[PDB]
């Protein structure tokens, strides 16, 4: 895919076992699932951004399939707004961004 | 330039006859710069992220250059962490998410 910028980047993942639909974000460094029970051990973490942070727990070595192109990583779970997918995936299915 | 995202995105902007950092954002339908003089009238605004919402001066249709590239559009100011590049500016110098 050339996906291009003029309505938001969003895109569907699957993880666990559901399929969602998350923000190819190139300004996320890690990535941050909405609340959903993933079995596995976590830890607790806090992430931030425009306006504070928020409290999240860690997952390591998950997968997930964004689009067919499986990454498998650390994704943070917690109340965000947007699915987001970040940096630490998106090197994975070796997203580019060019201009 | 093709960007590869194993490091954060960031590129040099001239804004207002200054150079600075500016991360490429994908993930943002606006570009928010750091506390500046800029000249031209602003209105108020309140854009939230994943923190919350934050309150940055408006600035419509200013000339701005990211890494060569020339852009002319509105460009929000306030109390953000990292300078960003959102979309509204990143379509103008034709950028696109390629994997
Ligand atoms: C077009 C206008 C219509 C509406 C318009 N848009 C908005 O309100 C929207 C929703 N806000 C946004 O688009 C904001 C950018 C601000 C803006 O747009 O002005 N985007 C965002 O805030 C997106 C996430 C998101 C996406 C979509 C919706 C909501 C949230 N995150 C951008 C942000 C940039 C980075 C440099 C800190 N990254 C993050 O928040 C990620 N965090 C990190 O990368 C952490 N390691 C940083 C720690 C904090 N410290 C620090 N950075 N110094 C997080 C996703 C793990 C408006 N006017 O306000």
């Amino acid at each position: 895919p050339q996906i291009t910028l003029w309505k938001r980047p969003l895109v569907t993942i699957k993880i666990g076992g559901q399929l969602k639909e998350a923000l190819l974000d190139t300004g996320a460094d890690d990535t941050v699932i909405e609340e959903m029970s993933l079995p596995g051990r976590w830890k607790p973490k806090m992430i931030g951004g425009i306006g504070g942070f928020i409290k999240v727990r860690q997952y390591d070595q998950i997968i997930i399939e964004i689009c067919g192109h499986k990454a498998i990583g650390t994704v943070l779970v917690g109340p965000t707004p947007v699915n987001i997918i970040g940096r630490n995936l998106l090197t994975q299915i070796g997203c580019t961004l060019n201009f």
